């Protein structure tokens, strides 16, 4: 069911969508439908799934483990470290990132998101948006040739966090564990991953927040995603968006 729901007097201006959907019933509340269907770079949110892959290959093996730093100079001080992989993902550590996907064959990376219906599955642009000129920090998940919708987002964290995909319940729950975040109340719990890119083409941005929601036995997966032509939105401002509808419309 589609429940066509206003919520831009959460958004500050900013262009954008939200989707949420509740376990219990079969409810999509969604705001700007042609947004939430609009398949986009998913960029850094990725991570999501990127994470999971990287477990399930036994590339890493709990929130602590490490990517074997090399020594590369970065702008970011928290990328110049052996960082952990709670850090990697809070930090979108991308070199972290790209060096665990690269140790993972093209054919399991296709298999996982064909099951995950992640989007169009489009991995043909392994090594990314290379016209960008930042080398190597670059890959399929990053303004390239993987593409997913708001709607499709919440569909996989649904299937993901519902336990009902391939993947094991304890990497699920390192998951859990590194998407938490602190929103100021503790009587809800909330868990996502930002994602920042801009979309050069259309001069927009791909600005995402996509997570959960718990609140007293009831679970949200939700998406919220900006496509601003304003190049300063981000997926940290989407966040604070995120957040405000939650409170507003979620408590």
């Amino acid at each position: 069911a589609v429940n066509i729901v206003d919520y831009s007097d959460c958004f500050e201006g900013i262009s954008g969508g939200a989707i949420f959907c509740n376990t219990k019933n079969k409810e999509y509340n969604i705001y700007n439908k042609e947004l939430i269907e609009t398949r986009r770079s998913p960029c850094s949110t990725f991570k999501i799934v990127s994470t999971l892959i990287g477990l399930e290959k036994g590339v890493i093996n709990s929130k602590e483990s490490v990517m074997g730093y090399d020594g590369t100079d970065y702008p970011n001080k928290n990328w110049n470290k052996n960082l952990s992989l709670e850090e990697a993902f809070k930090e979108s550590c991308v070199w972290y990132y790209k060096k665990l996907i690269n140790k993972v064959d093209a054919k399991s990376v296709q298999n996982i998101l064909d099951d995950l219906k992640y989007g169009n599955c489009d991995i043909s642009e392994w090594e990314g948006d290379l016209k960008n000129g930042k080398g190597h920090l670059n890959g399929f998940w990053l303004e390239s040739s993987l593409q997913i919708s708001p709607k499709e987002q919440v569909q996989t964290m649904a299937k993901i966090f519902e336990g009902d995909t391939n993947f094991k319940k304890e990497h699920i729950n390192i998951l859990r564990d590194i998407m938490a975040i602190d929103v100021n109340d503790a009587n809800i719990n909330v868990y996502g991953k930002t994602g920042t890119g801009f979309d050069e083409k259309n001069k927009r941005v791909d600005a995402w927040f996509v997570g959960m929601l718990e609140r007293e036995g009831d679970t949200y997966y939700f998406a919220i995603k900006s496509d601003d032509s304003n190049k300063e939105i981000t997926g940290p401002k989407v966040k604070e968006i995120a957040i405000n509808i939650i409170k507003k419309y979620y408590s």
